[PDB]
C-alpha cells in the first residue's frame, strides 16, 4: 500500500505525479482522503469522506477499506469521473517510512537496546534516526534462543544522494526497500550469524493498568493518528475473497454493493439462499452484519435461530441525517409477526435514555419447542457523525449487553449491526473483546488496541473506520479501568 503518502499537500501531489509519474498515475492522501491521478499530463483530485460507516469516493462507490477501492478500479476500469474516465494504471510509491511498524524514528541508541532486551525475542528488529551522524539509520536485530544465549546486532545504514546502504551492495530509494530486501535476503554475519529480520519489535502492547500514561504519551505532538495509519497500512494483506458477495443473486442483498462479506468468514445460511451480508467474528464470539433491507429481514432471522443467538446489538436508528439505515426488523411491543418461516413476538420494550431493550421471543412456524428469547439492545444515541464525547454510556451499554449473553446457557454469538456493519460495529465489538480480557485476566494483562483490530478486520472488511473510533477504544479502555 506504497500509493498512500501520509505526510503530502495537493500541490507536493501534483509535483510528484508531474515530474515522477506518467498518465494513470496515482496516490491516495489526507485532506477525509484524496485520490490524486494524473491524466492528459494534469491532476484530478476526487474527495473521498470517511465519518464512520464508509470511504464514500464523490461520483463512485462505497468502500470498506482505501486497499479495496484502489484494487475494484485498478479492475473495474472505467467506473472512475465531469463523469470522464479516469484510470487508475500507475501507483505513485512513497518512501516516507513513519507508517512503518519497524520506524521508531526518534528512538535513542541505549532505548532501543532496553525495548529489544525486554520485549523483543529472536527477529524483533526497529530502524531509528543515527545517534551520532545525522540523516543516517540504524537498523537494530535481536538474535538467539542473562544467559547469553541472545543478542542486539546493530547495522549502520548510510543515506547517500537520496538512497540507502548497509555499507556495499544494492542502493535503495527507501528504508522499505531495504529492509523488505534484507527480510527476503538477511544478512549473515562473520562467523555465520544470520541476522534474520522475522517481526518489528511490538511497541503497541501494554499492561491495562498503565493505558492512562500510554493514552497520556498518545495524545502528545499525535501518537494516535500516527499509530492508526499504521494499521491502515496493514489493510492490504487482508484483501481476501468476496466472490459469493458479488454473485448476480447476491447483489440486491447487499445495501452497499461493495461492502463484501469475506468467503472464509461470512454466515452460510443452510435450510432454505445460503447468503446474508455477515461474518463470524472470533476473537464470547459476534456476527458482525450490515441493517436489514427489505429483502434480508426474514434471512437475517433465518441466521439468528440457526446461530443461536440471544442478543442483539443495534447502534443505528432506522434513518439517520435523512437516510435508511436499517429497516424495522422486530414487530411493536406485544405484537407478533410471521417473517418467512420464522415467527416473532415482541414481549416488552424497556427504555432507558441511550438504549431500548426489547425482549424478542423468536421461533420456526409449526414447531413451538424452538422457542427462545432473542434479547435486542438498540443503541439509539450515537451521533449522526463522529463518535460520543463520554464513553460511560457506550460502556454501560456493553456491560449491560455482556451481563444478558453471560446470563444465557449456550448462548450463540452476540450479533452486532449498524449501516454497514464495518464502522461503529467493528469499533463495538473490538472494545467489547478488550474489556472482555481484562473481566477475565485483571487489570494485570496485555492488551494490544490494534493487535486485535487488525484481528478483527482479517474476518470482515473495515471493522475500525476512523481515528476518532480508534481514540475511542482507548478511552473506552481507559473509563473502564478508572471506574474499577
Ligand atoms: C512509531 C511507529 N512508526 C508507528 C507506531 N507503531 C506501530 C507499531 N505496530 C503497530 C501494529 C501492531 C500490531 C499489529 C499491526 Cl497490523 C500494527 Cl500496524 C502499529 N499500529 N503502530 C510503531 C512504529
Amino acid at each position: 500500500r506504497r500509493w498512500f503518502h501520509p505526510n503530502i499537500t495537493g500541490v507536493e501531489a501534483e509535483n510528484l505525479l508531474l515530474t515522477r509519474g506518467v498518465d494513470g498515475s496515482f496516490l491516495a492522501r489526507p485532506s477525509d482522503l484524496t485520490l490524486s491521478v494524473r491524466r492528459n499530463g494534469a491532476v484530478t483530485h476526487i474527495k473521498i469522506q470517511n465519518t464512520g460507516d464508509y470511504y464514500d469516493l464523490y461520483g463512485g462507490e462505497k468502500f470498506a477499506t482505501l486497499a479495496e477501492l484502489v484494487q475494484y478500479y485498478m479492475e473495474h476500469h472505467g467506473q472512475l469521473k465531469n463523469g470522464d474516465v479516469i484510470e487508475l494504471k500507475y501507483p505513485l510509491n512513497c518512501a516516507d517510512p513513519t507508517s512503518e511498524r519497524w520506524f521508531h524514528g526518534h528512538l535513542s541508541g541505549k532505548e532501543a537496546e532496553k525495548l529489544l532486551t525486554e520485549k523483543g525475542k529472536h527477529g524483533s528488529f526497529l530502524v531509528r534516526e543515527s545517534q551520532s551522524h545525522p540523516g543516517d539509520f540504524v537498523l537494530s536485530v535481536r538474535t538467539g534462543d542473562n544467559d547469553g544465549k541472545s543478542k542486539v546486532t546493530h547495522v549502520m545504514i548510510r543515506c547517500q544522494e537520496l538512497k540507502y546502504d548497509v555499507g556495499g551492495g544494492e542502493r535503495f530509494d527507501s528504508l522499505t526497500d531495504l529492509v523488505e530486501h534484507y527480510k527476503k535476503n538477511p544478512m549473515v554475519e562473520t562467523l555465520g550469524t544470520v541476522l534474520q529480520l522475522k517481526q518489528p519489535l511490538n511497541t503497541t502492547r501494554i499492561n491495562a493498568a498503565e493505558i492512562e500514561s500510554r493514552v497520556r504519551e498518545l495524545s502528545k505532538l499525535q501518537g494516535f493518528w500516527e499509530e492508526f495509519e499504521t494499521l491502515q497500512q496493514q489493510e492490504c494483506k487482508l484483501l481476501y475473497s468476496r466472490k459469493e458477495g458479488q454473485r448476480q443473486e447476491n447483489k440486491n442483498k447487499n445495501r452497499y454493493k461493495n461492502i463484501l462479506p469475506f468467503d472464509h468468514t461470512r454466515v452460510v445460511l443452510h435450510d432454505g439462499s445460503d447468503y446474508i451480508n455477515a461474518n463470524i467474528i472470533m476473537p464470547k464470539s459476534y456476527i458482525a452484519t450490515q441493517g436489514c433491507l427489505q429483502n434480508t429481514v426474514n434471512d437475517f432471522w433465518r441466521m439468528v435461530f440457526q446461530e443461536n443467538s440471544r442478543v442483539i446489538v443495534m447502534t443505528t436508528k432506522e434513518v439517520e441525517r435523512g437516510k435508511s439505515k436499517c429497516v424495522k426488523y422486530w414487530p411493536d411491543e406485544y405484537a407478533l409477526k410471521e417473517y418467512g418461516v420464522m415467527r416473532v413476538r415482541n414481549v416488552k420494550e424497556s427504555a432507558a435514555h441511550d438504549y431500548t431493550l426489547r425482549e424478542l421471543k423468536l421461533s420456526k412456524v409449526g414447531q413451538g419447542n424452538t422457542e427462545r428469547t432473542v434479547w435486542q439492545y438498540h443503541f439509539r444515541t450515537w451521533p449522526d457523525h463522529g463518535v460520543p464525547s463520554d464513553p460511560g454510556g457506550v460502556l454501560d451499554f456493553l456491560e449491560e449487553v455482556h451481563h444478558k449473553q453471560e446470563s444465557i446457557m449456550d448462548a450463540g454469538p452476540v450479533v452486532v449491526h449498524c449501516s454497514a456493519g464495518i464502522g461503529r460495529t467493528g469499533t463495538f465489538i473490538v472494545i467489547d473483546i478488550l474489556i472482555d480480557i481484562i473481566r477475565e485476566k485483571g487489570v494485570d494483562c496485555d492488551i494490544d488496541v490494534p493487535k486485535t483490530i487488525q484481528m478483527v478486520r482479517s474476518q470482515r472488511s473495515g471493522m475500525v473506520q476512523t481515528e476518532a473510533q480508534y481514540r475511542s477504544i482507548y478511552m473506552a479502555v481507559q473509563h473502564y479501568i478508572e471506574t474499577l
